[PDB]
DNA sequence: AATGACAGCCGCG
DNA sequence: GCGGCTGTCATTC
C-alpha cells in the first residue's frame, strides 16, 4: 500500500506526524525536518531555481525550522525578499509525499461525538465548565461502534441505568425508538460518579484517539467543555491528555456581537460538522439546530421529550440517554448522504495540506500551486502584505420595475475563471498598462483597441501572450483534471450498460468477474466476454462500474469546488498571489463583457425582429442575461401555437439557432478587440418562462435589482412536467416571515404569473377573511434578538429600541418573577406579535422564544390582545402591495389609478 | 449589497 | 400630523 499522512503538525523545531505506513498501520513519529528558502542570486551563480519571474535564486537548506524562521524574520529587517514556502509544514508534506496521495478511508480512524450537561442555571457555559457532564456518545469509524458513558449519580439526581432493550422499542410501548441499524453497534457503560467516567474516557480517548474529530457544534461547545471539565477536576496537566502530543493551545474569536475561545487539539483535526454543513451545503437555513437540519435532510430529527432539558435527566433519564446516541447518529446519517467528511478528505490530500485546511481557500490553493511550482523547480513568491482596499465588483442593471410575459435568460459559464484565462492574467504575465477610456466607450467598441501585442483588460492592464501564466494554468489544469474525472463518468456508469442489457440473458456457469479496471471504458477486446458471464458475474460487474463510477463524482465536484473558489483567493490580501490589478482586471472585464453582449443582444434581436432601438435585455446580473421573449412570440402570434409546449419549444430552437450564434460571434470579436490569449467566454440559454397559453398570467416581474419571479418550464435543456416557480430576493423566502404569510404570498406570486389579476384579487379577499381563524403561532413573524440588554433600561426600550426587542421587553416584564417561563435568551430567535392599544402588557408588541408555545402564564392574553389588523397590514397586504405595484395588477379591486404618481 | 422594517429629526402658519 | 432623509437592526444572496 501507499503511505499516506493522517496528520502533521510543527511543535518547536520538530514536525509530528501521524500517518498510515506500508502495511496499513497508523503510526506516528517526531521529525527534526531542515526547511529549504531561497534568496536572489546573480546570474553567475549558476542553479536550477527560479521564482515565477524567471529570475535565479539559491536555496538555503537551515539547520531547523527556528533558524529559516529567524532567517526570514532577518531577510524581512534588510529589505531582501526571502523565497519558498514559509509554512514549513506544507514542505514537509510535499516532501514527504512526493506523488499522488492515495488514500484508505478505512484507515483513517473519524470520530463523531457529542456531550450532554445538565445544568439549571441556563446554558453550560464551556469556558467554565461549571456542571458535571452527564452523559458522552463517541462513536469511531474504525470499530464501527457508539461508545456510551452514562453517569448515574450527579449533584443533579441518581438515576438508574439505561435499557437498550427499552431504547428499541417502539415509542407507543414506551420505547426511545433508536433505529435497529444501530442498536447491535451500542455499548454502554455506566459510571458511579463523575470522576470515574472522565477518566475512563480519557483512557478510551488514547485507545482509540481520532484523526478527524467530527459532531455537531463539537468544536464550540463538546470540545470546550470537556476540555475544560477535565482541566478544572484533574489540571491542565490530565486535560491535555485530550492531544496525542499533549500540546494544546486555547484561540480566542470575537464574532458579530461578541466573542468565544476554541480549544486546539495538536495532533487532530476537527472538522465541526455544523461548519462542514455551513460550507459545502450551499443552502441557507433559518435555523443549524441538528434537529432542524436532520429534519430536512432525513426528514426527521430528534425524539419528541417532555418537559425542558434541564430536568430531562431526572425526570426520564431513559430518553435522555438515547436522546444522545440518536443525536450523534443524525450527524453520522446526514455525513452518509452528504459525504462532507469524505469530500474534505479528497481535497486535503489533492492539496497536501491538513485536513482542517479545507475550511481556506487561500491556504488550499497556495499548497497546490506550491506544489506544482516545486515538480518545475520553480519557487513561490515571498507573501507580501498588503492594505485591504475595496474593488470594483460585478455589474447590476437597474431593472424596469414590471411585469414580463416572456422571458429568456442565458448565463456566462464559470465567469471569473474563465476571465482569468482568456486575457491571462497572473501576478507574473503583467506586460505593462495603457491609457484607459471610459468603460462605456470599451462596451461600444468606439475607443481605441488598447493594444496588438498584450491581451488586456478594460481597466489598463496588459498581459504576455506568449507565455501562460502560473494562475491561469493552474485553473485550467483543474479546469481540465474536472472534464477528466468526468470522463471516467460514463466510463464506468454509461458503461455498465453492457452489463445490464447483457444481464436479460445470463448465461447459465460458474464464473468470476472480468477483474479489470472500470475507469476506462471497456472495449470487446477483452471484455469480449458477454455472454460468457454468469449470474455472479454480470451482476457484480455493475457494482465495481457503478462503485468507481461514482468516485469520479467527487473528483469532479470537487474540481468545481477549487474552480469556484480560485477567484476567493485571489482577490483576498492574505493570498500569496493576490494583486489589487489583477483583481481590478479580471472584475472590471466582467462588466465589460456582460454589457457588450448586451449590447450585441439588443441590436441582433432588434435587427431580426425589424425594430429601432428596442431594449430586449431586461437586466442583467454578473454573468446572466434576461431577454423579454414578447417580442419574438409576436413575430409569430399566441395564435399560431398548439399549447404551452408549443412555444417553449419555438423560443428554445430560436435561442439555439438563431441567439447562439449571434451571440458567439459578438463575443469573437470583443477577444480580438481586446486580443486575449483566447476565446473562453461561452454564454448557454438558460430558462424560458411564460404564462400558461391562453391564461391571464403574467408570467413573470421585477421588482428590483436581484427581485423577481419567473415562471419556469425549461431550464437548460430539461423541461418541467409541471412549471417551477423562480423567485429570487421576496418576502416567501425570508423566515422572518410568518410561516402562513409566506404561503399565502406564494400563493400570490403563483396565482399572478400563471392565473392573473382578478385570480389574485379572489384569493385575497379569501385569504383575509380567514386570516383571523390562522394559528397565532404560522402568522407571527419571526426575528434574531441581538443586543437585547443593550436597549433595556428598567425592563423598558431605550432609544432607538429595535420593534422586536422592544417586544422581549415587555414579555420580561410579563414574567418576571417566575422562574418556569421560557427565558428569551440572546443570539436567539423570537416570535413577535404586535398588540392593540391598551393591552395589559403596557407595549405595542410582545415577543417570545421562537419554535415554542407562548407560556400560559400570559398566553392567554397574548391571544386576546394581539392586534390582528397591524399583524396583517405589516406582513401580508405591505409587501404584496410592493409585488403587484410592480406588475401593474391590483390585489384589490376598485383601486384608484391616481396613486402610481407622484 | 441592497432592499426593507423601525426609529426619531426636520420642515412648514 | 406625516412626507423626506439618515441611522440601526435584519435577512438573503
Amino acid at each position: 500500500m501507499k503511505e499516506f499522512y493522517l496528520t502533521v503538525e510543527q511543535i518547536g523545531d520538530s514536525i509530528f506526524e501521524r500517518y498510515i505506513d506500508s502495511n496499513g498501520r497508523e503510526r506516528t513519529r517526531e521529525v527534526e525536518y531542515k526547511p529549504s528558502l531561497f534568496a536572489h542570486c546573480p546570474e553567475s551563480q549558476a542553479t536550477k531555481y527560479f521564482d515565477i519571474y524567471g529570475k535565479p535564486c539559491t536555496r538555503k537548506l537551515f539547520a531547523n525550522m527556528r533558524d529559516a524562521s529567524q532567517w526570514i524574520k532577518r531577510m524581512e529587517d534588510i529589505g531582501l525578499e526571502a523565497l519558498g514556502m514559509d509554512d514549513f509544514k506544507l514542505a514537509y508534506l510535499s516532501d514527504t509525499y512526493n506523488y499522488e496521495i492515495k488514500y484508505d478511508h478505512t484507515k483513517i480512524r473519524v470520530a463523531n461525538f457529542d456531550i450532554e450537561v445538565t445544568s439549571p442555571d441556563g446554558f453550560p457555559e464551556p469556558s467554565q465548565a461549571k456542571h458535571p457532564i452527564d452523559a458522552i456518545t463517541h462513536y469511531d469509524s474504525i470499530d464501527d461502534r457508539f461508545y456510551v458513558f452514562d453517569l448515574l449519580n450527579s449533584p443533579y439526581g441518581n438515576v438508574e441505568e439505561w435499557s437498550i432493550e427499552i431504547a428499541a422499542k417502539l415509542q407507543e410501548q414506551g420505547g426511545d425508538e433508536v433505529p435497529s441499524e444501530i442498536i447491535d453497534k451500542i455499548i454502554y457503560m455506566p459510571f458511579d460518579n463523575e470522576k470515574e467516567l472522565l477518566m475512563e474516557y480519557l483512557n478510551f480517548w488514547q485507545q482509540k484517539t481520532p484523526v478527524i474529530l467530527t459532531g455537531w457544534n463539537v468544536e464550540s461547545f463538546a470540545i470546550p467543555y470537556v476540555y475544560n471539565r477535565i482541566k478544572n477536576i484533574f489540571g491542565e496537566s490530565t486535560a491535555k491528555r485530550l492531544s496525542p502530543h499533549r500540546k494544546t493551545r486555547v484561540k480566542v474569536i470575537e464574532n458579530m456581537y461578541g466573542s468565544r475561545e476554541i480549544i486546539t487539539l495538536f495532533g487532530i483535526s476537527v472538522l465541526d460538522y455544523i461548519d462542514l454543513y455551513k460550507k459545502f451545503s450551499f443552502t441557507n437555513q433559518p435555523s443549524y439546530s441538528l434537529d432542524y437540519i436532520s429534519e430536512f435532510e432525513l426528514n426527521v430529527g430528534k425524539l419528541k421529550y417532555d418537559g425542558p432539558i434541564s430536568k430531562l435527566r431526572e425526570s426520564n433519564h431513559q430518553r435522555y440517554i438515547s436522546y444522545n446516541i440518536i443525536a450523534v447518529y443524525r450527524v453520522l446519517q446526514i455525513d452518509a448522504k452528504r459525504q462532507f467528511i469524505n469530500l474534505s478528505l479528497d481535497m486535503g490530500y489533492y492539496a497536501k495540506i491538513q485536513i482542517q485546511s479545507v475550511f481556506s481557500p487561500i491556504k488550499t490553493w497556495d499548497a497546490i500551486i506550491f506544489n506544482s511550482l516545486k515538480e518545475q523547480n520553480k519557487v513561490i513568491p515571498q507573501g507580501r502584505s498588503h492594505p485591504v482596499q475595496p474593488y470594483p465588483g460585478a455589474f447590476v442593471k437597474e431593472p424596469i420595475p414590471n411585469r414580463y410575459k416572456y422571458v429568456m435568460s442565458f448565463d456566462l459559464t464559470s465567469l471569473y475563471p474563465s476571465i482569468i484565462r482568456q486575457v491571462n492574467i497572473s501576478p507574473e504575465t503583467i506586460a505593462g498598462t495603457f491609457k484607459v477610456a471610459p468603460l462605456h466607450d470599451y462596451i461600444n467598441a468606439v475607443a481605441e483597441r488598447p493594444s496588438d501585442v498584450y491581451s488586456c483588460s478594460p481597466n489598463g492592464m496588459m498581459y504576455y501572450k506568449d507565455r501562460d501564466g502560473v494562475v491561469p494554468t493552474e485553473i485550467t489544469k483543474v479546469f481540465n483534471q474536472r472534464k477528466e474525472h468526468k470522463g471516467y463518468m460514463l466510463a464506468a456508469q454509461r458503461n455498465g450498460e453492457i452489463i445490464k442489457e447483457a444481464l436479460h440473458n445470463p448465461n447459465l456457469s460458474v464464473d468470476e468477474p472480468l477483474d479489470v479496471d472500470y475507469r476506462f471504458d471497456f472495449s470487446d477486446e477483452i471484455k469480449e466476454k458477454i455472454k460468457k458471464l454468469s449470474a455472479k458475474s454480470l451482476n457484480e460487474m455493475l457494482f465495481r462500474a457503478q462503485r468507481t463510477e461514482v468516485a469520479g463524482m467527487t473528483a469532479q465536484i470537487n474540481r468545481k469546488l477549487l474552480i469556484n473558489s480560485l477567484y476567493g483567493a485571489l482577490g483576498n490580501v492574505w493570498f500569496r498571489y493576490y494583486d489589487l490589478r489583477n483583481a481590478t482586471a479580471i472584475t472590471t472585464f466582467g462588466q465589460m463583457a456582460l454589457q457588450w453582449i448586451e449590447r450585441k443582444v439588443n441590436e441582433y434581436l432588434n435587427e431580426v425582429c425589424g425594430t429601432e432601438g428596442e431594449a430586449f435585455v431586461l437586466y442583467g446580473d454578473t454573468d446572466s442575461i434576461y431577454v423579454s421573449a414578447d417580442k419574438i412570440i409576436d413575430k409569430v402570434g399566441e395564435s399560431k401555437f398548439r399549447d404551452t409546449n408549443h412555444w417553449v419549444d419555438f423560443l428554445d430552437k430560436f435561442a439555439r439557432e438563431r441567439m447562439e450564434p449571434a451571440i458567439d460571434r459578438g463575443f469573437r470579436e470583443m477577444c480580438e478587440y481586446m486580443n486575449n490569449k483566447q476565446h473562453l467566454m461561452f454564454m448557454d440559454r438558460e430558462a424560458i418562462a411564460g404564462p400558461p397559453l391562453g391564461s391571464k398570467g403574467i408570467g413573470g416581474f421585477w421588482t428590483g435589482k436581484k427581485r423577481y419571479a419567473l415562471n419556469v418550464w425549461d431550464m437548460e435543456g430539461t423541461r418541467y412536467a409541471e412549471p417551477k416557480l423562480k423567485i429570487m430576493g421576496l418576502e416567501t423566502q425570508k423566515s422572518s416571515t410568518p410561516k402562513a404569510v409566506q404561503k399565502a404570498l406564494k400563493e400570490c406570486i403563483r396565482r399572478m404569473l400563471q392565473e392573473g389579476e382578478e385570480s389574485l384579487q379572489e384569493y385575497f379577499k379569501e385569504f383575509e377573511k380567514e386570516f383571523r381563524q390562522l394559528n397565532y403561532i404560522s402568522i407571527a413573524s419571526v426575528s434574531s434578538a441581538n443586543n437585547i440588554a443593550k436597549y433595556d433600561v428598567g425592563g423598558f426600550p431605550g432609544p432607538k429600541c429595535p420593534f422586536h426587542i422592544r417586544g422581549i421587553l415587555t414579555y420580561n416584564r410579563a414574567i418576571k418573577g417566575n422562574i418556569d417561563a421560557p427565558q428569551v435568551v440572546e443570539g436567539e430567535k423570537v416570535y413577535v406579535l404586535p398588540l392593540r392599544e391598551g393591552n395589559p402588557f403596557g407595549d405595542k408588541c410582545i415577543a417570545w422564544p421562537s419554535g415554542t408555545e407562548i407560556t400560559d402564564l400570559i398566553k392567554d392574553d397574548v391571544l386576546h390582545w394581539m392586534d390582528y389588523t397591524v399583524l396583517l397590514e405589516k406582513t401580508f397586504i405591505k409587501p404584496l402591495e410592493g409585488f403587484t405595484s410592480a406588475a401593474k395588477l391590483d390585489y384589490e379591486k376598485k383601486a384608484s389609478l391616481f396613486d402610481m404618481f407622484d
